This record gives C-alpha cells, structure tokens and sequence, in this order.
C-alpha cells in the first residue's frame, strides 16, 4: 500500500527502487533459504550478499548511503499470481481499479499507468526507434 | 524480473495489481505453507474469485472484460532478501540511475518514470495541505 507508484528496475536476480530517502533491494533466494544461510555486508558505498556461500550480488552501490542504518532481511513471499487477457487492449484501456468498486488507483498511480501504456503503444507503432 | 522495469503497482490489502497493454496481473500473498490443493480461483469473463485454504482472499467484478479461457492463476514460491539502505542525499535531485555504479542501470524511460515519482513525493512533502486523490 506504500507499495502503490513505486517504480522497479528489474535484475537477473530481482528488483530495485527507490523513494526520495531510501533504496530497496530485492533479491529472489530459493525457497529453503534460511536466515542463517544469508551473509550481507552494508556499507556507506558497498554491498555484498551471498545466500548459501554463493555471490548474488556485490559491488559499488551507484551513491553513498548511512551504513548503520542499512537492513537487511529474509522474507516469505509465496504468492498466487493471476494473469488476465484483457478482451479490449488500447493504451485508453487503462485500467483505473482492479474491480468496478474495489482497489483503484489514486490518480496519480493512474497517471504513472496510462503513461507506461502510452509509452508501451508507443515503443510498439515504432518498432524501428532505440529506447535507451 | 526484467520485464518488470517501469511497471507500476497498486497495493492492496492483500498484495498488488498492475497491467500492460494486453492483461491484467493480480498478485495476492499467501501463508509460506499454501500448496496447489488449497486453492480455490474461478476466472470470468468479468469476474473473479479467489479462496486459499477455504478462506475468501478476493472477489468481485471485474473493471473491464477479459478474455476468460486465456486467465492463469499460478501459485510461485518467492522467498526473498530485502535489503534498505538510506540515501545520505534525499533530495529529488538524488535520482539514482542504477543501483550500482556501473550495473543495474535503469533504461531513459524507467529513470523518468523514477525521477517523476521522486519529484512528486517531494511535491506532496513541501506542500502537505494539499489532497493527492
């Protein structure tokens, strides 16, 4: 729910974002990854975790961060993933709720959807051009 | 999730939803112990439901129409290491465009959907009296 118009980077390993004070990491581990499994090293510009002795991720984070107030944590994350075809696929098909009457999105979260659906029609009528 | 760079979620109780062009993804989480056999999810048209060890999580009508033979519902393991780290610069203009120094770089467009929302926390801080929905 603070979840809502966060922007991922997606990794080979998960994901990243970010908010205007702090920068999340999340690593997908494999399913009996128990804590004791885990070792993380945070510091004000360097990462390094290894799950089972082996590297995931380490490296020369893109700033500098306060290396005390730095987390880590192993979560359980099991999920139903639902996947839907919609019947009417347009950038102006953007879904504003999940249900007629449950679950919308806030208009800026609104915004933040149309944009990425206009970006995607876009990037799709123009198939010849370079994004990045 | 690689596929994943620039999607935009809607919490909810429960977990998130996002979509794209074509289809509507609805993550819901569930206990670490929920097998395949414990769930209960019907796929309409128009409507969905969704029951995990006889427990109703999710139903109702759907905002639009979908194409009903084509829904999936998949139960994933997703254990994971979250990992927060505090910015010692917090301003909007501390966008960061990667996570390292050189990898996991966001593409142009991912990093303007970033800085909007960066930009727009910070608008919504300097200026609380204001309504945002």
């Amino acid at each position: 729910e603070e979840r809502s118009g966060v922007v991922p980077c997606g990794t080979p390993w998960g994901q990243w974002y970010q908010t205007l004070e702090e920068v999340f990491i999340e690593v997908q581990v494999p399913p009996g990854t128990r804590a004791q499994d885990i070792q993380c090293g945070l510091q004000s510009r360097h990462v390094a975790l290894a799950v089972g002795g082996r590297e995931i991720l380490k490296g020369k984070l893109f700033d500098s961060t306060i290396a005390d107030e730095g987390t880590w944590t192993l979560e359980d994350r099991k999920m139903v993933r639902i996947v839907l075809t919609k019947t009417k696929r347009d950038a102006a098909n953007c879904w504003t709720s999940l249900l007629e009457s449950e679950y919308a999105a806030d208009p800026w979260v609104q915004d933040q959807m149309q944009r990425k659906l206009t970006l995607e029609r876009f990037q799709k009528e123009n198939p010849g051009f370079d994004f990045s």
